[PDB]
């Protein structure tokens, strides 16, 4: 396996999967103009949350920034699914809870169906959704019987 990502995928693999102990899962490297750009998917078990994604940044870039290898110098970014489990029946959907999610409801509210925010409360009918205030929470309660579409989400 001599391509070029496998260097890589190790190298901040290293870093990253130790440190913060996520994994790369890929680090594919983009030529942007002039600049070479290493992007990474990365991975743990989970799912990485933003700034999960972030604490890989920091270890990805910032890591890899500390432990560099590589003699030239490029852009290290960061990529890592939030969290992306569906929402449907309840351990899913609730198992999606904890995080903010976007749901799809097919009569309009404002002509949308999905809208993502903090699983604040959890009906067997109903989908409580929070949106954030600076502090403030506000939780939205989505009828099941309207939802199209249900999902954890990403800020990505």
């Amino acid at each position: 396996m001599a391509s070029k990502i496998t260097e890589q995928v190790e190298v901040i693999v290293k870093p990253i999967m130790e440190d913060l102990n996520f994994e790369l899962v890929d680090v594919e490297y983009v030529k942007e103009g002039r600049d070479h750009f290493l992007r990474i998917s990365i991975d743990k078990e989970g799912g990485v949350d933003l700034n999960d994604c972030t604490l890989a940044s920091e270890k990805i870039s910032e890591a890899m920034d500390a432990n560099d290898p590589i003699p030239e110098m490029y852009y290290l970014d960061v990529a890592s699914p939030g969290a992306e489990r569906p929402i449907k029946k309840e351990q899913d959907f609730q198992n999606a809870i904890t995080k903010p999610v976007f749901v799809s409801l097919y009569v309009p509210i404002e002509g949308e169906k999905e809208w993502l925010g903090i699983l604040q409360e959890v009906n067997n009918e109903t989908i409580v959704v929070q949106v954030k205030i600076k502090a403030r929470t506000k939780d939205i309660e989505i009828p099941r019987d309207k939802i199209a579409k249900a999902r954890h989400a990403v800020m990505i």
